[PDB]
């Protein structure tokens, strides 16, 4: 997948995430369900949010925000060495959750979207590349283990 120099930037960038995971974790989220409606329909949790406004203005998605980019983090931190950890979640979100590859692709590119807009001028096309690479190595091991089970919805 990645080399260290890229390790390096990809936990870098991960720097600016940290300081402030519950307001990243928030406007991902909020990307996503704005972005792409039928996500939203996923969470029986949340489809009862209608406007961004409402969406803002709960505490609930700020917490579940902070679940996920801390799940996320945990592997990010592992620099590819994460079956041990990511297993136990391509199992959920394929059986039970029952969440779409593509679902995990729009997401994605709201990792990318949103550092844009919170640290616009410091997130740099090396930044860009190496965050892209990993978000991509994530995507396709889920790819490899939702394979392994039919999951081909
Ligand atoms: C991008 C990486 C993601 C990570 C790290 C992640 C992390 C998690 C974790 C740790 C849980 C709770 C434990 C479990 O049930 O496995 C969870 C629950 C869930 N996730 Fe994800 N998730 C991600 C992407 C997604 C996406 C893209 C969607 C939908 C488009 C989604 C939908 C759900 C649902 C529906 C649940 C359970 C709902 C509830 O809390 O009642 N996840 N996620």
């Amino acid at each position: 997948g990645l080399s260290d120099g890229e390790w390096q930037q990809v936990l870098n960038v991960w720097g600016k995430v940290e300081a402030d995971i519950a307001g990243h974790g928030q406007e991902v989220l909020i990307r996503l369900f704005t972005g792409h409606p039928e996500t939203l329909e996923k969470f029986d949790k949340f489809k009862h949010l209608k406007t961004e406004a409402e969406m803002k203005a709960s505490e609930d998605l700020k917490k579940h925000g902070t679940v996920v980019l801390t799940a996320l983090g945990g592997i990010l931190k592992k620099k590819g060495h994460h079956e041990a950890e990511l297993k136990p979640l391509a199992q959920s979100h394929a059986t039970k959750h029952k969440i779409p590859i593509k679902y995990l692709e729009f997401i994605s590119d709201a990792i990318i979207h949103v550092l844009h807009s919170k640290h616009p001028g410091d997130f740099g096309a090396d930044a860009q590349g190496a965050m892209t690479k990993a978000l991509e190595l994530f995507r396709n091991d889920i790819a490899a283990k939702y394979k392994e089970l039919g999951f081909q919805g």
